[PDB]
């Protein structure tokens, strides 16, 4: 309705699971709040410029400006922070990328993101963390990461089921705990807020199917499957023993002697995945401590959310790590860091993160060409040590480069 | 019943939230499962040698051997894990000291160390995480890190309230959420665990009133909440609120202008101290990229249980970790690591953890100097690289030593 819908430009299809790309296909985006204005036009123009590269004028991007968040009350109106038509043409269109958002307090909004996550069942959360040489890094050996999180998107404690304390609601169903459930585990069941963690069968499947594929696709050495079972047994126990299920009953997994670990055979490449399972604490440990025994790692939404933030900031990418957002029927790609509100409009802050989810999109889009020549100007720039503020601060020898100016580092290194 | 209380020795007694530690007090201990057998012996041994030293031969521990775990079933019979004079003895003698423990699988049982937790009402995990100078760390400045972990023991998801897929129960609370309650966020209401996480006023503000006075007592320079209130609205994102609510309340806590941040001073030294809260997942990339920010932690159960695991990796000490379970009538020292089997007997392991532990135990029954003496000991034994293998492997220039060797190291540099 206040979408302009590009006059060149073509839709992607979906043909039966296969993605169907045109030379010219519309791009959905979701500028952001913040930080999304300086971004965001960082990531059109390498983009751009990589696939100009790549295909020699043959392929080009018809971009599309979607609203969500903040831009979306300054274009529809002061109450929609999230219009109904976004949804659509995200769904419509297939892939679509996007900067940081804000969701307000005060008005009972819960997380935009969140939202669009479960209103379009983007299923699989996608962050890949590797270290690129040269960043500055709080760890010794950080090149030994190399891992690739698959996070459960659309359920556990995140499918805000909620209530408040002294709520009447609340009351309620700490009454039917208590006495129809005969629950007496709750320490003060007065003044009680009370959350619902639901993890199911079919939602463990679907993602931990997703990352076994992904590991035969890629040929990774392993599956690690984290989580809290031990304290948590029929949410995160049942998610590790839904997947070692599915790995023996769809991949033929064998035991690796004695178990637990089973033993899935690449049907490609005639290796060996070792399908596997750590405890959620510990294995914050074993990162930090043998990250060179990880690839692949299969967990729920907020083990996930913690593992994605806590190896993102040991290979010293809290800003330039990547995400994608993957259902069936469509997919997002997103800036994993925040708004920022102080710099905004600054030009100062590293357009990495949605740069490298832009090279995610490409190779999603099967652009692979120009999705490798992103990673190579990027790799360029950052050895070149011709960086932006936050990294610069951390390195000597280092020349200072606005958020723009660090865009046309990355093509100059391509 | 099996447990023979020692002739000579005094029970500690609680005189109005004061503990009267007599010159000979009774002390029980469990042991521990795996290398329980080995990190004990060396604890009760550099521990009397630290009174010895400390109160010239005037004070003396008697030591109590009570039941828990595996050893508990070779003691009293195959069913019996815990012991229910085990809890009645911890609550009478006031403070005990324990090994690591094993809870089996396919009995059904839950976390023994959860249910002493729980059963006792033990509401405060305090973990205190400061790098000894040349223990071998992971990260580039370990020496940054000085924070003082306060984890809320006696509620959230881990109060182990769940119910199974496909279980009569789970189906009927997802019948009364959906139907009574009227949810429609469950994803899949088919083969569904369900878990309740709880949080309560009371639950919180004894964590947090606790955590402000130690900073008072200690003068630690700030109190940071950490929570995912954002999507935890009413679990998380109360805890947060109770806790700068009550800082406001009880310590006449002031804006730091515009907020949310607040100023508590400190009735003794006169300093302030800044109440602040940050949100989990990013509080996981600062304390690797910004450790010196931080100082006490308040936080929930689970985070607690990642973020004193997270901590203890980076300063080089998963080995050597101390922790308390302190609640109102009774304290519970321990070793905070497993009982790694493979090992038990061979004495190899560190003796660091429980040994930390008990000066943690001494400090709190007033014996200060004892548990002065333990912690030079300890920077002694790992400066002289006088030390056992786990360290060893890491370190360049050490002599190896077993875990009995390395108790009479630490009784060497007091
Ligand atoms: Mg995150
Ligand atoms: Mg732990």
């Amino acid at each position: 309705s206040k979408v302009v819908v590009p006059a060149q430009g073509k839709k992607i299809t979906l043909q039966n699971g296969k993605l169907n790309v045109p030379e010219n296909p519309i791009i959905p985006y979701i500028e952001g709040d913040g930080i999304g204005v300086d971004v965001t036009p960082a990531m059109l123009k390498v983009v751009d410029a990589a696939v100009e590269k790549a295909y020699k004028g043959e392929r080009k991007i018809s971009w599309m400006e979607i609203y969500t968040g903040e831009k979306s009350t300054q274009v529809y109106g002061q109450d929609v922070w999230l219009p109904a038509e976004t949804l659509d043409l995200i769904r419509e269109y297939r892939v679509a990328i996007k900067g940081p958002l804000t969701t307000p307090v005060g008005g009972g909004i819960r997380e935009l993101l969140v939202a669009l996550r479960q209103e379009l069942d983007l299923y699989i959360c996608l962050r890949p963390v590797r270290y690129y040489q040269g960043t500055p890094s709080p760890v010794k050996h950080p090149e030994l990461t190399d891992m690739v999180i698959f996070r459960e998107n659309s359920e556990d404690i995140y499918a805000g089921i909620e209530w408040k304390a002294d709520s009447a609601d609340a009351e309620k169903v700490i009454k039917f705990l208590r006495e129809e459930m005969g629950v007496k585990k709750i320490r003060f069941p007065d003044h009680c807020g009370i959350g619902i963690k639901p993890c199911s069968e079919e939602g463990t499947k679907r993602l931990v199917r997703a990352a076994i594929e992904y590991a035969i696709a890629n040929d990774r050495d392993s599956v690690t499957l984290v989580h809290k079972g031990n304290i948590m047994k029929f949410t995160e126990g049942a998610f590790k023993d839904w997947g070692y299920q599915l790995a023996r009953e769809e991949f033929g997994g064998e035991l690796i002697d004695g178990g637990p670990w089973l033993k899935v055979k690449n049907p490609n490449t005639g290796k060996e995945i070792v399908i596997k399972d750590v405890i959620a604490d510990a294995f914050l440990q074993q990162i930090l401590l043998r990250p060179a025994e990880y690839d692949v790692i299969a967990c729920m939404n907020l083990n996930g959310d913690y593992i994605s933030d806590a190896l993102a900031a040991q290979v010293g990418g809290i800003g330039i790590a990547p995400g994608a957002n993957i259902g069936d029927e469509c997919a997002l790609f997103e800036a994993t860091h925040g708004t920022a509100p102080k710099y905004a409009g600054q030009d100062k802050v590293n357009p990495g993160s949605i740069i490298l989810s832009a090279e995610m999109m490409l190779r999603h889009m099967g652009w692979t060409e120009a999705a490798d020549l992103i990673v190579k100007g990027m790799e360029g720039a950052i050895n070149a040590k011709t960086v932006t503020y936050d990294f610069e601060r951390l390195m000597d020898g280092a020349k200072l480069l606005k958020c723009s100016e660090f865009g046309d580092a990355i093509i100059e290194n391509m």
